[PDB]
């Protein structure tokens, strides 16, 4: 089997991408944030504290003839940005882009943190990291991809995120028309439960490529590109007037600037992020200070190849017995 679904930016900055997901019988379609940095499929629901729902579409398990309470199971998650959610668990039929999994754990939120409530466009998350990170207790549950894997034509999914435009998540096949050149594959460590890999270096604009190992994670659920402070300083030094602002929380730059590209290495191959992709717009409405899309990871503990990086590539998440990542230009 295969599946193919369009993923759509939630706003004009590509802050996140939503993909429609069919849950239950008859289907209830929710728009989920596919997140290769986490491993829970959780949804706003009829169980979510009413004051914490503000415009999201909810899953109502009592209206699904295939829903079954997973007795005793609870979940609770905290994300790298400080947001969180928790609740109980049902199993139900879940379909993405024509690919159906029966008995998928659907984690129903009883509580969500304010950032989720405040984002009316995201009805939940669909985790695509390794199932070892799934938070369901006392019986850890598998991701949608893990459940689908054996049925797929090939045990892979691909992320093709658009810049200011829709893109595609495919399951079970590699669309050879969706990228240019060849796909360069690179080793993955699953030791932390992430799609963790090592970039071979970087360049700023037309500058020389610096060969240096940068370990990080491919994370579709993170907006920005978070890299070591040395790398980030070298990038923003090429933008007149750019500076790190403790009050804003990162590097800002004059909105009148033209940003240089940023290249990252994948083996001997190179992925070029155009400068435009690094502009996240005014820090507040009407400001002439703009927020940068490359930020320091120094306070995170891990480097994160988030959407800013991934949307410059066609990305293969190869879930074979020994997982690997593939990157192609497009």
């Amino acid at each position: 089997s295969t599946g193919s679904a369009t993923t759509t930016p939630i706003d004009s900055l590509d802050d996140a991408y939503i993909t429609p997901v069919q849950i239950g019988t008859p289907a209830q379609t929710l728009n989920l944030d596919f997140d290769t940095g986490s491993s829970d499929l959780w949804v706003f629901s009829s169980e979510t504290t009413a004051s914490e729902v503000d415009g999201q579409t909810i899953y109502t398990p009592s209206k699904s003839t295939t829903a079954k309470l997973l007795s005793g199971a609870t979940w609770s998650i905290s994300y790298g940005d400080g947001s969180s959610s928790s609740g109980d668990v049902y199993t139900d039929t879940v379909s993405v882009g024509g690919l159906t999994v029966t008995g998928q754990a659907v984690e129903s939120a009883k509580k969500v943190s304010s950032s989720f409530t405040e984002d009316s466009t995201i009805d939940g998350l669909l985790g695509l990291a390794f199932s070892t990170l799934n938070t369901v207790s006392p019986t850890q549950q598998k991701t949608f991809f893990d459940n689908a894997k054996a049925s797929l034509d090939s045990p892979v999914f691909t992320a093709d995120l658009g810049y200011h435009a829709p893109g595609t998540y495919n399951f079970g096949f590699i669309d050879t028309t969706a990228y240019t050149g060849s796909i360069t594959y690179t080793a993955v460590s699953t030791k932390q439960g992430f799609w963790e890999w090592t970039s071979t270096g970087y360049a700023v604009g037309s500058g020389t490529f610096k060969s240096t190992s940068i370990d990080g994670i491919a994370d579709t659920g993170t907006t920005l590109l978070y890299l070591p402070a040395t790398v980030v300083s070298a990038y923003w030094a090429q933008v007149s007037g750019a500076k790190s602002s403790s009050s804003v929380g990162g590097y800002v730059f004059p909105c009148s600037a033209t940003l240089p590209s940023f290249t990252f290495g994948v083996g001997s191959a190179r992925i070029v992020i155009p400068g435009d992709y690094i502009d996240f717009g005014p820090i507040s409405t009407g400001s002439s200070s703009c927020f940068g899309g490359i930020q320091s990871s120094a306070g995170i503990g891990i480097n994160i190849f988030g959407d800013v990086a991934l949307k410059a590539a066609f990305v293969v998440f190869n879930g074979a017995t020994t997982p690997t990542l593939g990157f192609a230009s497009k």
